[PDB]
């Protein structure tokens, strides 16, 4: 399983695992391949912000892989 290589990747890995109910998730994990849907996307957006990273639901649907999602995130102001 692929370790995160940036702070944003590491935060999103942890949030993916928490939202999807998994123990740990790799930096190459696909949110919808792992069981994501509209409800869980909503939760991912909220919990990512709590972890310091601003994303949208549209970001998740367009970039469901952790590493790709981390690249469009913005740090919370």
């Amino acid at each position: 399983v692929r370790e995160p290589a940036t702070e944003a990747e590491a935060a999103l890995c942890a949030v993916y695992a928490e939202v999807l109910g998994l123990d740990k998730v790799g930096a190459d994990a696909d949110f919808f391949a792992l069981g994501g849907d509209s409800v869980l996307t909503l939760r991912l957006v909220h919990r990512a912000r709590s972890a310091g990273w601003e994303i949208s639901a549209r970001h998740v649907f367009r970039h469901p892989v952790v590493a790709d999602l981390a690249a469009v995130a913005q740090p919370v102001t």
